[PDB]
């Protein structure tokens, strides 16, 4: 396990992917969350370029957070997570817009709003256990 | 630190308090969770007597879960908890409701749709760390 909240400093452009394996720490029916925040630097509070929030069983958000403030969230019912199960998790940048999949299944796209080489920091964190964390590129 | 989520049985009638001390995980900004269920069976898909949950910084809502289904939402913008702190939460079973008590501040009731009687679990569960639990009476 690595300890959630987990924070790891990170640089992205095209190309780059940040892959997540973890698990639920509770049953869907108990609505447990999973949040992955791409900051503009290392500290919590600091802006939020691509914010993904998973209702497991339910919906995701996502949003930015700009000089303190939410932007437009954007609401999806995709909910390809499986109850009880271990998932992964893969974020890719493309030239525009993230690109997110589940279990090796393309389930959600989010147009940057502002340029992922602001990204300095990437927080996992809320209700799962963490197995793995990396920031690759292709 | 106790760990979390907590779970720790428990029984519960006009009298009883159940005392939680424990510090959100991250900065208000970034909108942390605190739930507080009193089940009606050691299993966390058992039905949910009273439902607590805090967004730090944002809104409380009460529910009761019911043969798997959430009731009528109760929602307060009631907000005494401090960025950045140690809470002191302290739940009291009255004759006709649960009393919330927020550090030494009466701050959230919720009237019994189920007796008390029925809880057989409490679970503190979400972005915090938990220093005390205690059931107790008077
Ligand atoms: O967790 C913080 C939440 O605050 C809301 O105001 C935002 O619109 C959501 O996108 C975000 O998930
Ligand atoms: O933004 C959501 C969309 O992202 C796409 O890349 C997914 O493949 C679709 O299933 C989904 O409708
Ligand atoms: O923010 C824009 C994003 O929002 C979604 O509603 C669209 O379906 C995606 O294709 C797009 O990348
Ligand atoms: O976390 C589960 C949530 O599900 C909603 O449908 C209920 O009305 C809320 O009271 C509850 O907080
Ligand atoms: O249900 C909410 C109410 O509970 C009362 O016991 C509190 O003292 C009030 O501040 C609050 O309006
Ligand atoms: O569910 C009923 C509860 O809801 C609140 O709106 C009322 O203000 C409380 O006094 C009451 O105990």
């Amino acid at each position: 396990l690595l300890p959630v909240p987990y924070t790891e400093a990170a640089s992205l452009s095209t190309g780059s992917t940040v892959t997540i394996k973890g698990r639920p720490l509770v049953c869907f029916l108990n609505e447990p969350y999973l949040q992955v925040d791409f900051h503009t630097e290392m500290k919590e509070e600091s802006d939020i370029v691509f914010h993904f929030q998973v209702c497991f069983g339910r919906r995701v958000v996502m949003n930015s957070r700009e000089y303190g403030a939410w932007k437009q969230q954007v609401e999806s019912k995709n909910m390809p997570f499986q109850d009880g199960q271990e998932f992964e998790l893969s974020i890719s940048v493309l030239p525009d817009k993230y690109q997110v999949m589940v279990n090796g299944q393309s389930s959600y796209t989010f147009d940057h709003r502002i340029k992922p080489e602001a990204v300095k920091m990437v927080q996992v964190w809320r209700d799962i256990s963490l197995t793995k964390f990396n920031v690759s590129y292709l």
